[PDB]
């Protein structure tokens, strides 16, 4: 059921703003109800079922600062005045409307109020909440300001009856209680008395504790667990910060992101209670902790693991969850529809999903644990970061504070709604519930959103020594509470907490738009805000120019690296003049994108003009970079989000192309990626090639169309087309593509690939010269140097200074190298590119690639006499001058 209209809002104690006309108003009525047993017949014509009934005097200024800064899309309303002698605490648990009477009487307007404004004013907490262990008790607060009663249930176990109830009593908003030390271990529930607007009544309704740190299975109860309890910590636990793997700098940063049930769902060197959950990584001995050691050795930093916490649409208890039979869709046709048919059947009860759908952010998700009652969530979360950083890698949890799965009074999954209806919820100028981020948008601009964000990221950070954040859908997060979050957690200390927050990362999606969008809610965390913050954004303008079109164009379109101009697919995209063109654009993009996509670094564009960074334009009219800091930009060409890197290169790439000329294709994309100023963000699976069966929203497509092979037999290519709810339109251009041999990789494929993404990974980390720190060092030491209309297209040549010769105007980072050149060659055939600033030095190609298990890049070649560097045919050459 929608909200009911609620046109008005009760923004401060004493003020009620409403865009009501100033001749359409004469006075304006406010009535309550204890009840809920207002109503408006139109025979009677007037209010009835109120308790009590206040007139409010118009306010002629209009409303305070403090409430536009707020809520600057109400700042046009007209301001009523609440006489102090209103009982506001009591008048907020109940029924509420306003009223219009026109100056010549009778009726003309009425409506409900919304309250998250008075609610912050009068009830806003920075006291304890959840469960508070001393040595002799344990306490419950609770903040439900509009709630008339308040109760906890005690249980029986997990699945056991209610065994006794508590009333607890309310101050300012805040109920509690205190109990004995006997309370440790119960299980509870809050029964919360409330007016739910949805339902137009005061219902007693069952939830859990928005601050559990602990859940019985499908969170159906809470856990009255003390987090800092000896028992549920791993064997050195308390030491984990001296074994945490180094961190010089941000700017050294790599991401590899990865979904906890794709990374063993399919590895049979797992034991069956461990695979697809948090224990798999405890698992040293595996398929896919070699690959990850093999990554981390290489240099990999940091694993970005998608939601972790409580969210809905998988079942906790593992007994109840439906499979496909692999075996069997293992003989269906690779272009077959039936594969997809088979998953969809039980997609809602399989044990699949991203889990972009939260209930509780505080707890890890059950069915990711061995047993989803008890202990075992919690010491198994910790044994998978302790695990992972053993092995050289932090951990970054994606974390999703931009909605609810749920919203309103019925159902285990929705929780914040349950207990402060209409509050935690983002809603419009009529009342209804905003959906832009997928269903239920939550409200940081409200007090205790903004302090709940923020103390969870606390619990993740103390409690579960996590060393970075990812933030889904960033845009819709208020850019003070990215701002407080980032004081909070980097003022962390382990001598005081056990982590060093000066370590800790966070980046997120800056998408602008809808409610959000321009400010209209505040100032937003979207891309153009956040310049300055040392928060990082997702380099949109870098995957889009490299891949071609855009996640909402046509997926034939070309780009950079899937042969726009050089290599026609017959999708017809212009003639040869504005393809050509529209490479070169393109070409620009990714060099700024290269340059650590910064406002005010100044590149030659393919026009001959120079330009800063914030100069150069997307199709669409946003400046390209944006950046003040390499730190700021996470560059990425894939993503769990549309299609895999594999897939998006089948479609875009002409079909005629072997799959050995799209897999060199592939690794020119992780490349770029790779040796990028700024920080590289990489899909799992980009180093073998994996494929999804060009599914382009794989959140609810199961194990099989998702799967991880550490095996290196298979990529899951052609396995079915993918699910028809996100896919049907493309199906005719997968079907060709997917039932064609001569598109499947073999295992010889997949291990090169892997070895040749290990390679550039090595070369980022042989030298600080792509790692560079600051904006000030990328302009003075980075140089593009194919560039202007002459430029020579599928061509990008990088160049990065060192300190050489005597008393040079630099500091030296380098104790190997005096200058690095690399060469991306996106053309079918070897170039030759003239670089005289670059003769007479001593280049020669990198240790790495010199003893390479790819034979074409061995044939690179510098010649001193003219600064002439070859490059072969879809090859990235790195060149080096050793000191
Ligand atoms: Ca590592
Ligand atoms: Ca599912």
């Amino acid at each position: 059921a929608f909200m009911p209209d609620a046109r008005a809002y009760w923004v401060t104690s004493d003020l009620i703003a409403w865009n009501v006309g100033e001749l359409e108003a004469q006075s304006v009525c406010l009535y309550a109800s204890r009840a809920a047993a207002m109503s408006l017949s139109p025979s009677n014509g007037g209010i009835q079922g109120y308790d009590s009934k206040v007139e409010l005097q118009p306010e002629s200024a209009g409303l305070p600062e403090t409430v536009t800064q707020k809520f600057p899309f109400i700042s046009s309303y007209r301001a009523f005045r609440v006489p102090s002698s209103v009982d506001v605490a009591s008048l907020v648990k109940c029924q509420l409307v306003v009223a219009s009477f026109g100056a010549d009487g009778k009726h003309v307007d009425v409506t409900g109020l919304q309250l998250p404004g008075v609610l912050d004013d009068m009830f806003a907490y920075t006291g304890p909440l959840g469960a508070v262990f001393s040595e002799d008790s344990v306490s419950l607060h609770l903040w439900a300001p509009t709630a008339q009663g308040v109760s906890v249930c005690f249980f029986d176990g997990p699945a056991g009856p209610a065994l006794e109830t508590v009333q607890l009593k309310e101050s300012n908003g805040v109920w509690s209680v205190t109990g004995p030390r006997e309370w440790e271990n119960r299980y509870y529930l809050y029964e919360v008395d409330v007016y739910h607007p949805t339902k137009a009544q005061v219902l007693k309704c069952l939830a859990g504790d928005p601050y559990a740190r602990s859940l019985s299975a499908n969170g159906a109860r809470t856990w009255l667990v003390d987090i800092n309890n000896e028992t549920l910590k791993p064997a050195s636990w308390d030491e984990l910060a001296d074994e945490k793997p180094k961190l010089d700098s941000f700017s050294d940063i790599t991401i590899y992101e990865l979904h906890i049930r794709d990374f063993s769902a399919h590895d049979g060197t797992v034991d069956s209670d461990s695979r697809g959950g948090f224990r798999a990584f405890a698992y040293q001995a595996s398929a896919g902790m070699e690959h990850l050691r093999k990554l981390s050795d290489a240099g990999l930093t940091h694993v970005h693991l998608l939601p972790s916490f409580h969210f809905a649409g998988v079942d906790d208890i593992k007994s109840n969850w439906k499979f496909v039979d692999e075996c069997e869709l293992a003989t269906f046709p690779p272009g077959s529809d039936m594969q997809q048919a088979a998953v969809v059947a039980i997609q809602e009860e399989d044990p699949y999903n991203w889990g972009y759908n939260p209930v509780l952010w505080g707890v890890p998700k059950g069915s990711y644990a061995s047993d989803p009652d008890g202990p075992s969530r919690i010491i198994e979360y910790r044994q998978m970061v302790q695990a992972l950083n053993r092995i050289g890698l932090r951990v970054v949890m994606d974390v999703v504070y931009n909605h609810l799965d749920s919203s309103g009074p019925c159902g285990i999954s929705s929780v914040l709604d349950k207990i402060v209806p209409g509050y935690y919820v983002r809603r419009d100028t009529n009342g209804q519930i905003e959906n832009s981020a997928a269903m239920n948008n939550t409200a940081s601009e409200h007090f205790m959103v903004d302090r709940l964000i923020v103390d969870d990221l606390l619990n993740w950070a103390v409690n579960y020594k996590v060393d970075g954040f990812r933030f889904d859908l960033m845009g819709h997060i208020m850019k003070r509470t990215m701002m407080r979050a980032k004081s909070a957690l980097q003022s962390l200390t382990t001598d005081a907490h056990g982590v060093d927050g000066s370590k800790i990362y966070l980046y997120g999606e800056g998408w602008d738009f809808a409610e959000v969008a321009r400010n209209q809610r505040g100032i937003n965390g979207s891309q153009l805000n956040m310049s300055g913050t040392g928060i990082g954004s997702f380099n949109d303008r870098i995957r889009d120019a490299i891949n071609g079109g855009n996640p909402f164009g046509n997926p034939l379109q070309q780009g950079f690296n899937t042969g726009l101009f050089l290599e026609p697919n017959g999708f017809y995209q212009g003639n040869e003049a504005d393809t050509r063109r529209s490479l070169a654009t393109y070409a620009d993009q990714i060099q700024i994108g290269l340059a650590g996509n910064l406002r005010d670094y100044v590149l030659i564009s393919h026009t001959g003009e120079a330009k800063k960074g914030s100069e150069i334009h997307t199709f669409d009219g946003l400046p390209v970079g944006y950046t003040a800091s390499p730190i700021e930009t996470i560059n990425y060409v894939s993503a769990h989000d549309n299609e895999t890197l594999f897939d998006v290169i089948s479609v875009k790439t002409p079909m005629i192309l072997s799959v050995d000329e799209r897999c060199r294709i592939n690794h020119l994309a992780s490349s770029m990626m790779a040796l990028s100023q700024g920080i590289p963000f990489f899909h799992a699976g980009d180093e073998i090639l994996r494929s999804k069966s060009i599914d382009r929203d794989s959140y609810n497509s199961g194990d099989w169309f998702n799967k991880l092979d550490f095996t290196y037999e298979t990529n899951n290519w052609g396995v079915g087309l993918p699910p028809s709810e996100k896919n049907e339109d493309n199906w005719p251009l997968m079907k060709p593509r997917l039932e064609n041999p001569s598109f499947k990789p073999a295992k010889g494929h997949i291990l090169a690939a892997l070895d040749s993404f290990v390679d550039i990974l090595k070369i980022r980390y042989s030298s600080p010269l792509f790692r560079l720190s600051t904006a000030n060092d990328i302009k003075q030491r980075v140089r593009f140097h194919n560039t202007g209309p002459s430029l020579v297209p599928g061509v990008i040549v990088m160049g990065i200074e060192d300190a050489r010769g005597e008393s040079p105007e630099m500091a030296q980072l380098d104790t190997n190298f005096s200058y690095v050149v690399t060469v991306f060659n996106v053309c079918p055939h070897e170039v030759s590119m003239d670089i005289p600033a670059l003769a007479s030095m001593g280049f020669e190609l990198h240790p790495v690639q010199v003893n390479s298990s790819d034979t074409l890049v061995r044939k690179s070649a510098y010649e001193a006499a003219t600064g002439r560097f070859t490059v072969p045919g879809r090859t990235v050459s790195v060149f080096v001058e050793p000191r």
